[PDB]
């Protein structure tokens, strides 16, 4: 049950009242994940899903929130008999974690769109019997906290969620699905995925949350979207204030994606007296380097996106090259398609559009153009090099001829005299290639008119030209 001290701030009449509740719960040894998710889901429902009747803020009455809370705890306590799963050493068993996962899973509506907005919270679970993938993982952790299972915690990659538990928190269990059309692995470890060096499991350099980081997860999970063209200003402000609360308390230190989210929010609407977006993006990169062996892609993606939006071509190219330098040490595996799509879109859409505008501006007499900067040409080359090296050793290939036309066009946006300045140096501006594909392509990179046909042959598996 909710404790008297958890009840005293209600009713919550404003954004700032919600923030005060989060501050009060974060001052406890176990912030109450169920309470906090239900509150966020309630206000997100009445600020983004149905704004009918809204005049300022959807007041959250204790009676309403307590009844939702009681529905959740009744449904978990009645379905999970702890006596069947004795806790050896004050830690949980795999069978207990599987049972909790089953209880959440089996509660969900039989058929619904899993990609929908606003199905992340326990409010969605109780009122609509709908959750998205990571929403199930979070709900399992919240259920385990409600049961007294202090060792069960959320684990997060850049594209998936599961749990850690057990002796020293060293066990892993799948508790939800990943993507669409993949085979369920609920109950199993993540060790096969770690051992195959897929992006999905980050080579083991994934987040292992404490309770405070689980609060940060639900705050990052707030979705201000009303429709394709409209966000709730109220929810953006709430999320931003909550992220700064977490930041000040130290709970974003090990959470690169939260730092990126906060930077994005500051770019939209800066908070006076706070660090700039750029500072925050760089903090997210530093966090990844410090705590995650520099094995995360999104810290660089977030930075590159900022530079791209600000048409800072040099800076954007540098950050995408840095992205590619991370991915090069992975193997491209069967459930890694989201990061393939990101690299494909950068190479084959975003970079081409950026360089097309840069070429028009150069024609109009721009100075200091990325297209006249050999260091920028080197960043483009390093981006392709890391993608080629990623492909090496991978069970599934990355490149194909549909990449080749965009490579030739992008290369060609730099005049030959600029391209000539980069010295490509071998182990055993200056650039070293890691990939064999780019090493073989070196020869082709300085001609006044690039040999398109030869580039295509070198980038792809094709080794012959047409017969006739």
């Amino acid at each position: 049950g909710l404790k008297a001290a958890q009840k005293t701030l209600f009713p919550l009449r404003s954004i700032d009242d919600v923030v005060r509740l989060f501050a009060a719960e974060l001052g406890r040894e176990e912030p109450d994940l169920v309470l906090l998710s239900l509150v966020l889901g309630f206000v997100e429902h009445f600020l983004a899903v149905n704004r009918v009747g809204l005049t300022y803020f959807p007041v959250a009455d204790l009676s309403i929130i307590a009844a939702l809370y009681a529905r959740f705890t009744a449904q978990i306590r009645g379905a999970v008999d702890l006596s069947l799963y004795p806790r050896e050493g004050g830690v949980s068993s795999r069978e207990l974690v599987k049972k909790v996962s089953d209880v959440i899973w089996n509660s969900l509506s039989r058929s619904y769109f899993k990609d929908r907005a606003h199905i992340q919270s326990l409010f969605s679970f109780i009122t609509g019997t709908k959750l998205d993938s990571s929403g199930v993982a979070f709900a399992v952790v919240g259920a385990c906290q409600a049961l007294g299972l202090r060792d069960v915690h959320l684990a997060l990659s850049e594209d998936h969620a599961w749990v850690v538990f057990g002796p020293n928190g060293e066990q892993t269990a799948e508790v939800t699905w990943h993507g669409k059309g993949n085979e369920d692995r609920r109950g199993q470890t993540v060790n096969a995925g770690v051992a195959e060096r897929s992006w999905l499991y980050l080579k083991g350099s994934y987040m292992r949350c404490d309770r405070k980081m689980e609060v940060a997860f639900m705050v990052c999970a707030i979705n201000p979207s009303i429709d394709l063209h409209t966000d709730s200003l109220e929810l953006l402000q709430l999320q931003q204030k909550l992220l700064w609360l977490l930041y000040d308390l130290g709970h974003l230190e090990r959470y690169p994606m939260a730092l990126g989210n906060l930077a994005d929010l500051e770019e939209l609407e800066p908070t006076p007296g706070r660090p700039d977006p750029l500072t925050l993006y760089h903090k997210g990169i530093a966090s990844a380097k410090t705590y995650y062996r520099d094995e995360h892609i999104y810290p660089y993606m977030y930075l590159a996106g900022y530079h791209c939006r600000n048409r800072n071509v040099r800076e954007a190219l540098q950050a995408w090259a840095d992205m590619a330098t991370v991915i090069q040490d992975y193997n491209y595996c069967r459930e890694d398609e989201e990061i393939y799509k990101e690299f494909f879109e950068v190479a084959n859409d975003v970079i081409p559009n950026l360089l097309k505008e840069a070429a028009s501006l150069l024609e109009a007499g721009s100075q200091g153009s990325a297209l006249q900067d050999p260091e920028c040409f080197a960043h483009l080359l390093r981006f392709y090099d890391g993608i080629c090296k990623w492909e090496e050793g991978s069970p599934t290939p990355v490149l194909h001829v549909g990449w080749a036309t965009f490579l030739v066009q992008s290369l060609g946006r730099f005049e030959g005299q600029v391209r000539q300045k980069v010295r490509i140096v071998s182990v055993p501006p200056v650039l070293t290639f890691q990939s064999e594909k780019m090493k073989g392509m070196k020869e082709l990179l300085v001609a006044t008119k690039i040999n398109s046909s030869a580039i295509k042959l070198q980038l792809t598996a094709q080794s012959q030209v047409q017969m006739k």
